[PDB]
């Protein structure tokens, strides 16, 4: 029908940096062997995104952006065994090959065949299924879900509940398994520890849950915009600080408010001195930082070698330290178990020919996440 | 008899840096209520007491260094519990005053009594038990070990085997414990697992003793005094690399030979681009590096997050996390149950008056530990 067909759609493209998206029609190749084509059904707006659009994380252009979504198999090409057309998925931008090194290794995730460290904007065979008005376009981080129609690699498409609710599953392809696997599989936080969250968007949230489902006896809020402090007290934060109305350094408040220094700190903005303020509050001696955020391409942080050496360990992770394709699953039979709910994350809902005004929401400080419909 | 009385003895005093140390008569004052004057037996010469006569760690001078040694308790004071003139002790540079935060978490082991991250030169009590020539004696991290006597809080000082060979024992101390330490308890090294260790000193060796007893697969011993390279052998390096014998940087050689990095890395140095060689060779995705090297005064590292957000761990440790006061008589019940050697460690043995050539084979590489008898 479409089966082995190319399709024409409408996709985001992304053709300038400090842009708006540009909804154009595109044309998406059938999938070749072991690959999947999926009919987009929901897809979150994430900080990531907007970081290609500022210009703080670099990726090829032109290129159809979009990584944290839920859709439908339309088709699946040659040797596919894993879902069938029909099935939902979740689209993984941290692929699972199983295969590799880092696959086989229980403790790692950052699977060999992805493409976010040196963004080649392809599959992984590298060439592109995208084209608009005769020109190539580039896919990111192997997803590229702001399109009503992508293909993507087979060790990069989990299969979920058929009953699960797409429109609110979506965030567990990144912000929600990011920040919860972050505090409860990266940093191993234990009952009865003392936390410290900078950041609270949609995954510094997730942190917050992940740190209150670890037990935490403290879970201490940071962000400079004080609208955010009401949602992460609801999750499980303690305390809520705001850096603004301190004469000193939030790592130093933090230290005086915690006997030193917190167990586990969580750098989930992506900034270079908000990663020092999280090692340095940290207690020296026993404290545990992670760094979720993503930093401004090129940038360097300063850090003097005596910070680690009375003993702290510091440490960051990709999408929760979730092997992909095996949590994804669980995770969403988690969702369906209401184990957790995602309700509190979800601010707006926008059709996706409204993709600007979600990412207008998000640059305003408002919206957590925005949700977009196909 | 001495007790109760000051004792004029012979010490080394530094009393400018990079000059050699002084020989001379020092008085030692009597040990207060909770104090232990003891009367050294064997110090061993780290390099962390060469990097205050170089200049590269800072500490008040004119002071008496040594912190890996061991002698025999010559008088306590009324408060003392745990030792009694005529047992044999070594001095914890790192103290357990087991009441603090720290010392209460089973998993850290940086006590607040210490005096190494901002270096007062004194005892717990704020005082100097040290005079020469009229002239007050700095103490160096509580121990000042390069005496023959010595005066240092309880909670400083651990008993040990009362048959234990001191010449060889002290440096557990020390060297011994921090390398062995650093890799079976900080990093936590897991059998089948490859290891790198920077500097292959009487501490990298004792790294490589660690991994070795963790089960490493592989541990790639690496400095550039190939001098070293026979011993490393034979306590357990599987292979032995000088960064010199190639074109390009270390990690990349270390890569291309362990499938993109190392699980473990260890710098036992203290150089800034080992440092960064070091965090740089283990595999982003999977690896831990360890710091078990001091870091020249007031230099920092300029380093990319990323290097991070892939999935490294990156922490130090100081006495190989060791709680002082509890482990150090078990690692010697250990040794005197042969579960270790330390004979490859002692290259040579001089007479404490030799302490300055003793210091010459250190900064010449010739030696490993060398250990002064008093
Ligand atoms: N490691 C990963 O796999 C991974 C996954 C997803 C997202 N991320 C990164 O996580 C970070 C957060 O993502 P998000 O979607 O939740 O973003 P977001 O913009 O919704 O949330 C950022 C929060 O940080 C707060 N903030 C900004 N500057 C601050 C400062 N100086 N001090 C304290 N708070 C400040 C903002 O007010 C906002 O509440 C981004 O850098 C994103 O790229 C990383
Ligand atoms: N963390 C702690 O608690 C702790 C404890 C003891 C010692 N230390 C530190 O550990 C480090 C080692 O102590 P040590 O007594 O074994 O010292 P050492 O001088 O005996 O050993 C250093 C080794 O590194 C090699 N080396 C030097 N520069 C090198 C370079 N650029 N590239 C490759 N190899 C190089 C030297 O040849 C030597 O073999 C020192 O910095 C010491 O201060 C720390
Ligand atoms: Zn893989
Ligand atoms: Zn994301
Ligand atoms: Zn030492
Ligand atoms: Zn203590």
């Amino acid at each position: 029908s479409t089966a082995g067909k190319v399709i024409k759609c409408k996709a985001a493209v992304l053709w300038e940096l400090k842009k708006p998206f540009s909804i154009e029609e595109v044309e998406v190749a059938p999938p070749k062997a072991h690959e999947v084509r999926i009919k987009m059904v929901a897809a979150g707006i994430c900080r990531s995104d907007e970081h290609v659009v500022s210009g703080n994380l670099v990726t090829p252009l032109p290129v159809i952006l979009g990584h944290e979504a839920a859709g439908i198999v339309e088709s699946v090409g040659e040797g596919v065994t894993t879902v069938k057309p029909g099935d939902k998925v979740i689209p993984l931008f941290t692929p699972q090959c199983g295969k590799c090194r880092i696959c086989k290794n229980p403790e790692s995730n950052y699977c060999l065949k992805n493409d976010l460290g040196n963004p080649r904007g392809t599959l992984q065979d590298g060439t592109r299924r995208f084209t608009c008005s005769g020109k190539p376009i580039h896919h990111f981080v192997g997803v590229s879900t702001f399109s009503q129609y992508t293909v993507v690699d087979e060790n990069a498409v989990a299969k979920i509940d058929a009953a699960s609710p797409l429109e609110k599953v979506c965030l567990i392809g990144c912000g929600f398994s990011t920040g919860y696997g972050s505090a409860v599989k990266v940093a191993k936080v234990t009952p009865g520890s003392t936390c410290a969250v900078f950041g609270l968007g949609g995954v510094g949230l997730s942190v917050v849950m992940g740190c209150k489902a670890a037990g935490a006896a403290r879970i201490i809020a940071v962000d400079i915009n004080k609208d955010k402090f009401a949602k992460a007290k609801e999750l499980g934060a303690t305390e809520c600080i705001n850096p603004q109305d301190y004469k000193k350094p939030i790592q130093e408040v933090l230290k005086e408010m915690t006997d030193g220094g917190v167990d586990f700190s969580f750098e989930v903005i992506g900034q270079l001195d908000t990663m020092m303020a999280s090692l340095l509050c940290c207690h020296e001696a026993c404290g545990t930082s992670v760094i979720v955020g993503v930093p401004p391409d090129s940038q360097n942080l300063s850090i003097n070698p005596m910070l680690l050496l009375t003993g702290r360990t510091w440490k960051g992770a990709i999408f929760g330290g979730f092997k992909s394709k095996e949590s994804v699953p669980k995770l969403v039979a988690d969702f369906m178990a209401k184990k957790f709910s995602l309700d509190a994350l979800i601010t707006n809902v926008l059709p996706f020919e409204k993709i600007n005004e979600g990412f207008d929401l998000l640059r305003s400080g408002k919206s957590i996440r925005t949700v977009l419909t196909f």
